């Protein structure tokens, strides 16, 4: 008992479904079932999403996006790009130097 470790809600064929809230569930689509893990920080490009509950790593490799809500999909910009679509436009606002 009672899933893999740091697993909380566990299913025989998807593996992971929900880590406990230490952790972060990491969900990879691999082909072609999908299949939960559980990691202490999330991968290169993921956006780290915490919640009061759990937290999950979204893919988020969107430049100079800080956040993503939904895979690939920017929610927030770095200062002073714009934000369209889930895509960061530079510009800039005194002076843009
Ligand atoms: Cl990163
Ligand atoms: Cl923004």
């Amino acid at each position: 008992q009672a899933c893999a470790k740091g697993c909380e809600l566990c299913s025989e064929v998807n593996g992971c479904l929900k880590c406990s809230p230490k952790l972060f569930i990491l969900l990879e689509r691999n082909d072609i079932r999908q299949v939960g893990v559980c990691l202490p920080s999330c991968p290169p490009g993921y956006f780290d999403a915490r919640n009061p509950d759990m937290n999950k790593c979204i893919k988020c490799k969107i430049e100079h996006c800080e956040a993503c809500f939904s895979h690939n999909f920017c929610t927030k910009c770095k200062e002073g790009l714009y934000l369209h679509k889930g895509r960061c436009y530079p510009a800039c606002p005194m002076e843009c130097s």
